[PDB]
RNA sequence: ACAU
DNA sequence: CGATGT
């Protein structure tokens, strides 16, 4: 429908998927860069966007920031809502630094509350989110 | 198929 | 063209 101006939009980046992973959250409304994760050296699409998701819902409950956010990965909302990342990528040592963080924030999401809409950005209709790296 |  | 996901 209509974009949700005053909120968050949260993207991965990669190089490699499996590859170099990382992640940033900016204004929606005026694209200024809020958080951005150092790169990660092996990780998914997928596990960036859920580290990018609860990274925003840390950083807005820190501030006391009702704002919503958006993103643009059905499977990131999906695991965030199910407290449980899904992922295919093997644990192993060269693995082991994405796997903690991602067990980390679920531990996150176990043990804190929120009501901080989590929203699906609507690529098809208003073009990239504006946390996107722009390497697509 | 759809979403990355 | 390849990959990650529901
Ligand atoms: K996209
Ligand atoms: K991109
Ligand atoms: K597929
Ligand atoms: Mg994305
Ligand atoms: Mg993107």
């Amino acid at each position: 429908e209509e974009i949700i101006w005053e909120s968050l939009s949260v993207d991965v980046g990669s190089q490699g998927n499996p590859g170099i992973v990382e992640y940033k959250g900016v204004d929606t409304k005026t694209g200024e860069v809020l958080f951005e994760r150092e790169p990660i050296p092996i990780g998914t699409n997928n596990m960036g966007e859920f580290l990018a998701i609860v990274h925003g819902l840390r950083y807005l409950k820190e501030r006391n920031s009702r704002k919503p956010i958006y993103s643009d990965s059905q499977t990131a909302i999906k695991w965030v809502k199910d407290k449980k990342a899904k992922s295919t990528l093997v644990r192993n040592e060269e693995t082991a630094l994405i796997w903690k963080l991602v067990d980390e924030a679920e531990e996150w999401l176990n043990t804190h509350t929120y009501e901080t809409p989590i929203l699906k950005w609507q690529t098809d209709k208003w073009g990239e989110i504006k946390a996107d790296y722009g390497r697509k």
